[PDB]
């Protein structure tokens, strides 16, 4: 009962074929079509006749304020129970934002709203907030990524924040709120009444100082579950401040995203104390940080402690060499909690990869998803891996994207996959190529064993 269209352009012939169905489906997704204001008139009229739409998503389209305005009108009908609405990337400018209050108030069924990639400006947010403040608005998830906001936006956001009680997710990534803004925003969080769960502050220009604040909020925000702070220059200094907040017996933080955060081994030490004590923290992305093999070691030091329960570790593009494979290997042999390890864009080479290959070859291994994209694996490396696939029983997804692999390497992988004992459910091979022959051998495999897909 979903519709979903993506990239296909709409001939005036098919638009017509569509309209009536737009009045039927529960889920309409018109992702990157050629939708302009000209279609909105029709959308408005078709959406009002739909007594069962729960979610509309008009991603990537140049509708404009007027287009948007119409869209919102057709939703303001007697038979609307819409819950999810995504007007992501529709050129909704501050001009078109004066509608929001009148719309938000009119839609008490709305749970999550997406306005990302829309230049709302502080002026446009100011109105979205005024809308969120009205008691008839029970908005739980709000996405305002890339919305040309600035520190000015943080005050109303904070004000919305202290007042509302329903908001669970707040995402303001890719807006330059700055140190000052983040300080305001976070301040509103501290004395808020809603039990926020997801807070994403990616590329907002945070600084170590903001860590002083987040430390506190994190410490007492029992409801928090996922905290994204990537692409911010917090450095080891910021991490240190953040850490005691993460050791609070009230912090149930599960997902911690600290990618490209200018962290290094010095910082990673601090992370490890947390990693050992918090049985709840289950996902840590440290990708893009120049951790180096010293850092990899430390991470492993921690991952060997049986009181450590991390399930996913991302250390993509972390300047790790084949020199750390011995530790990742050893840890991999004695750890029964890590299910997913992301080692892509690292210089492991065939020698580093064999070490992982021998470790995972033992029985009683638990790693379930292993990523090795861009690690400099060659056709010879594929040999190691191919054997692995016959011995190891824990793996389900293996990503070998963008390596130095041609026909022979792949062919070996296929040999392993054609076996009944082999239980890999997914071999990921993007940015890899092969002759017509290999492909024909491949299409065959995908017919002898349907419980396996070779992605590319």
């Amino acid at each position: 009962m979903n519709l979903d269209i993506h990239c296909e352009q709409l001939s005036d012939a098919r638009w017509t074929e569509l309209l009536p169905l737009l009045q039927q489906y529960e889920v309409v997704r018109l992702d990157d079509c050629g939708l302009t204001e000209e279609h909105c008139k029709d959308i408005g009229s078709a959406l009002r006749a739909n007594p069962s739409l729960t979610e509309l998503c008009l991603r990537t389209n140049e509708l404009g304020d007027a287009g948007v305005h119409l869209v919102l009108q057709g939703l303001q009908s007697p038979t609307c129970k819409i819950q999810k609405l995504s007007l992501q990337n529709c050129s909704l400018t501050e001009a078109g934002c004066g509608v929001l209050p009148s719309t938000l108030r009119s839609l008490p069924t709305l749970r999550e709203l997406h306005l990302s990639d829309n230049p709302l400006g502080d002026a446009g947010l100011r109105l979205l907030c005024e809308g969120l403040l009205d008691p008839q608005c029970h908005l739980e998830k709000l996405q305002l990524e890339y919305c040309r906001l600035t520190a000015a936006s943080c005050e109303p956001l904070a004000s919305v924040l202290r007042a509302t009680r329903a908001l669970k997710e707040l995402t303001v990534s890719n807006n330059d709120i700055g140190e000052a803004g983040a300080r305001v925003l976070g301040q509103g969080l501290a004395d808020s009444a809603c039990q926020l769960e997801t807070l994403r502050l990616e590329n907002c220009g945070l600084t170590p100082a903001n860590c002083k604040d987040l430390c506190g909020i994190v410490a007492s925000q029992a409801s928090l579950r996922e905290l994204d702070l990537g692409s911010n220059g917090l450095g080891d200094a910021g991490i240190a401040e953040l850490c005691p907040g993460l050791l609070s017996p009230a912090s149930r933080l599960k997902t911690l995203w600290l990618w490209e955060c200018d962290i290094t081994a010095s910082g990673c030490r601090d992370l490890c104390r947390v990693l050992q004590a918090k049985e709840t923290l289950k996902e840590l992305s440290l990708a893009g940080n120049k951790l180096g093999d010293e850092g990899a070691r430390l991470l492993c030091e921690s991952l060997l402690q049986p009181g450590c329960q991390l399930e996913s570790l991302w250390v993509k593009s972390c300047s790790l060499t084949a020199a750390c494979c011995q530790h990742v290997s050893l840890m991999l042999t004695q750890n029964k909690h890590l299910l997913e390890l992301q080692l892509s864009s690292n210089k492991l080479g065939d020698s580093g990869i064999q070490e992982l290959c021998q470790a995972l070859s033992q029985p009683g291994t638990t790693l379930r998803v292993l990523c090795l994209g861009d690690c400099e694996v060659t056709n010879s490396g594929c040999s190691s891996l191919a054997s692995l696939l016959l011995a190891n029983r824990s793996l389900r997804e293996l990503d070998l994207s963008n390596n130095c692999v041609g026909d022979p390497g792949v062919l070996q992988l296929l040999g392993s996959l054609e076996q009944p004992g082999c239980a890999l459910e997914q071999l990921v091979l993007y940015d890899t190529y092969w002759t017509e022959e290999v492909e024909d051998r491949l299409q065959a495999l995908e017919g002898s064993k349907p419980g396996l897909r070779v992605i590319s």
